[PDB]
């Protein structure tokens, strides 16, 4: 049933911007993350 | 649980760098470097 997923986004680094997300699973998959911040705007 | 969007390109500009680098490994905001993402975004999924 699943298991897995995640995503978000936004990104950027030096130049600014943020966001972030994560997530993972998916039999294996890893992943983490679970934040990320800002900076902040765009959209 | 809902969620979309799509695109970006490069498994996603590399999952955003993997994270900044795991958010440059807990730098609070040092460190950096990336390049990338746009969108847009988004994803889901979920499940048991």
């Amino acid at each position: 049933x699943x298991x897995g997923x995640x995503x978000x986004x936004x990104x950027x680094x030096x130049x600014x911007x943020x966001x972030x997300x994560x997530x993972x699973x998916x039999x294996x998959x890893g992943x983490x993350x679970x934040x990320x911040x800002g900076x902040x705007x765009x959209x």
